[PDB]
């Protein structure tokens, strides 16, 4: 009867209502506070992510392998009992499990049987008595594993993890301020892309991080580190390209920072620098530059050698005006301007072409130039200005600016 109302309450028409998608752009399904699964929820054939959020023993029946298109499952919370043409179809078709926990009898033991099993966020703790990653040791039968978050509270590494990343890609693991011993057992990582060390307390950089060549994604996040000294070795690694070393506790930044060229989203936020040196405007492939949340003194020239940059974030800081060499660069798109102690921006923004997001709520510009309404990828949306200031403009501008809005 309880299964028969759920299909009778949770009918195919009204889960397609509800459908939504992921952040990967996929088709997910959120059933939070469920009995069960509705049999409406198999009849579907294009399903690929199967979302389970709270849900008390669940038993999954066969029709699981009608969804014919199923790559993702997400199991927060819900205890997951599954047969044997579920595993057959788990097993030639999912690529994908994300499994949250607060319990080691909430994970299931059938995971462990996936013949296609390539990304897996394990969240909750995996570490126990005789279930210290043996909950989960069975992650050596996944050999196609390639993302590994891990919001476990951890303090070691195992090993079988070093030997599945051969094949995998990203290991990003959450601790809730605990450290790990590295002791450089992660120098298996030949295909690691994106080592993401979020909130790992660290306040070092060991060997290992700076000895596997592939690693393209660094941040460093709420490390607390005073000083940041291990990027001279990064040269032998030649495929860095982004240094996101934002949230962090970096007092100063050393002028051998100029001697990189190749990096494009540098994005040093939410830090205490004194100062932007010019020697980081060496950086010639810089497309993107986030420094929110700084105490940068006021914003020099040479931010201007950055041509292909496309979005530039220096909220937060201490910057009073913008050089013309900055708006000799025909590439700023997102300028997030705003909590400043900006004075003017001198006329020569008009060099200025494909702005597109502003925000000047704060600040200290006594009156928009009318080159802020000269941009023409800059719209209302983008525009996120004062409206007096807007006003002091010439009625027929503003006009122009509404019929390019609504025509």
């Amino acid at each position: 009867l309880r299964q028969l109302n759920l299909n009778n309450e949770w009918t195919l028409d009204k889960l397609r209502q509800r459908l939504t998608k992921n952040a990967q752009d996929k088709l997910e399904l959120h059933l939070f506070m469920l009995s069960g699964i509705p049999d409406t929820v198999f009849d579907l054939v294009e399903l690929e992510v199967l979302k389970l959020e709270l849900i008390p023993d669940v038993t999954i029946p066969p029709s699981i392998a009608q969804l014919t298109g199923l790559k993702e499952l997400w199991l927060y919370h819900t205890a997951a009992k599954i047969e044997a043409p579920a595993l057959a179809f788990l097993r030639e078709n999912l690529r994908a499990l994300h499994i949250k926990f607060t319990d080691i009898k909430e994970i299931p033991l059938w995971i462990y049987s996936l013949k296609t099993l390539e990304e897996l966020h394990l969240t909750g703790n995996l570490s126990a008595e005789n279930n210290r990653y043996i909950v989960i040791d069975g992650l050596r039968e996944l050999k196609r594993l390639k993302v590994l978050r891990l919001k476990s509270n951890l303090s070691k590494l195992p090993q079988v993890v070093t030997d599945v990343g051969v094949h995998l890609q990203k290991l990003s693991i959450n601790n809730e301020g605990t450290k790990l011993i590295v002791l450089n057992s992660l120098k298996k990582m030949v295909n690691l892309t994106e080592l993401e060390l979020i909130r790992c307390d660290l306040e070092r950089i060991p060997h290992s991080i700076f000895s596997l060549h592939n690693l393209q994604e660094i941040d460093l996040k709420d490390n607390n580190l005073k000083t940041i000294e291990e990027i001279i070795s990064f040269q032998h690694l030649h495929r860095l390209t982004c240094l996101k070393l934002w949230y962090n506790h970096i007092a100063y930044i050393p002028i051998q920072i100029g001697n990189l060229t190749n990096l494009e989203r540098l994005y040093l936020n939410r830090n205490k620098i004194e100062k932007i040196p010019t020697q980081l405007f060496y950086c010639r492939k810089l497309r993107y530059l986030d420094l929110s949340h700084n105490n940068l003194t006021f914003l020099p020239a040479d931010i201007g050698l950055l041509q292909n940059l496309q979005n530039l974030a220096v909220t937060a800081n201490r910057i009073e005006a913008l050089p013309p060499e900055l708006f000799q660069c025909r590439k700023l798109r997102a300028l997030h301007l705003g909590n400043n102690v900006l004075q003017s921006l001198p006329s020569r923004v008009g060099e200025l072409t494909n702005l597109t997001q502003i925000e000047l709520r704060g600040n200290r510009l006594e009156c928009l130039p009318v080159e802020l309404g000269e941009c023409p990828l800059l719209k209302r949306s983008g525009l996120v200005v004062e409206e007096d200031l807007f006003s002091t403009l010439p009625p027929e501008v503003k006009e122009r600016l509404w019929r390019a809005d609504k025509e």
